[PDB]
């Protein structure tokens, strides 16, 4: 049935890295776009198993894979607005509104995910995709696990992650809870988000600029360009104590998070 269909043209590069590289495929007779992860088998196997139980808009979709000899060939949803990570202007970050926006879909997609039991555990400005209507979307489920069987939930204990978005229990706690991690790395993409930087190498004490936030000294660089309503809400996500920390549906109650601040993607306009 129609022939030709099933070829892809690999047109170009999207990012490379440490395992693979993925590439824009458009469909020889449709025309359609998908992003192609090429991983050079000579992880992988685990990552394909987590994405085929993902269907969420606020989650890159998975359509399939193939196997053929050692090059795996994962095709996943084609986001064509790229990554948040270049939405973030340094030093300066991103109009609030835009923060909230994202913030709100961030959410969703996590909410999502705990609910099928799962966590991202690499939660960061590289691995949120944005689609044409900059929506955006969770990607790279390749450190991913399930921490949640038979309503049955499972510490975590592997060190997993990217350390200025770990939360401090990973890096002094043999054992943790996975979803209050996912949550930290969501307040630290926040912060990035509204100015531009990140707060700290990693949560230690060591790090002189964690000791300060604990100290609450948030006149000091970071905080200061963030205004009170966020600011109040990054106090309550990052909370080194993991039970203390608040829980998503408490992040959707919180003042900031509901305050009215974007407008719709201004779709109609013909004045007299
Ligand atoms: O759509 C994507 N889907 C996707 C799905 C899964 C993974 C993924 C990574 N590991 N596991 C799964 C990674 C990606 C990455 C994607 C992407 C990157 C990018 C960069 C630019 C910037 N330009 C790129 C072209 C050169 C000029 C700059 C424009 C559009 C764009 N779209």
């Amino acid at each position: 049935a129609v022939p030709f269909v099933e070829d892809w043209d690999l047109v170009q590069t999207l990012g490379e890295g440490a395992y693979g590289e993925v590439q824009l495929a458009v469909n020889r007779v449709t025309e359609e776009a998908v992003a192609v992860k090429i991983v050079d088998m000579k992880n992988i196997k685990k990552e394909i198993c987590i994405n085929k139980m993902l269907n969420h808009e606020n989650v890159v979709k998975f359509y399939g894979h193939r196997r053929e000899g050692n090059i795996q060939y994962l095709f996943l949803e084609y986001c064509s607005g790229g990554e948040l990570f270049d939405r973030i202007e340094p030093d300066i970050g991103m109009p609030e509104p835009d923060a909230q926006r994202f913030f709100h879909q961030l959410m969703a997609g996590v909410v999502y995910l705990h609910g099928i039991g799962i966590t991202h555990r690499d939660i960061k400005p590289e691995n949120l995709l944005l689609d044409e209507r900059d929506n955006l979307k969770i990607s790279d489920f390749g450190l991913a696990t399930v921490f949640r069987y038979n309503n049955r939930e499972r510490l975590l204990n592997k060190m997993c992650g990217t350390l200025p978005y770990v939360a401090p229990e990973l890096l002094k706690r043999r054992e943790f809870h996975a979803e209050p991690v996912d949550v930290w790395s969501c307040g630290i993409v926040l912060t990035a988000m509204l100015a531009g930087e990140l707060p700290w190498d990693q949560p230690s004490d060591s790090c002189q600029e964690y000791s300060d936030w604990k100290e609450k000294k948030t006149y000091l660089n970071p905080w200061k360009k963030i205004d009170s309503a966020p600011l109040a809400l990054l106090h309550k996500i990052l909370v080194e104590n993991p039970s203390a920390r608040i829980t998503i549906p408490d992040i959707k109650k919180d003042r900031w998070y509901n305050k009215p601040l974007k407008k719709g993607a201004k779709r109609p306009r013909v004045t007299s």
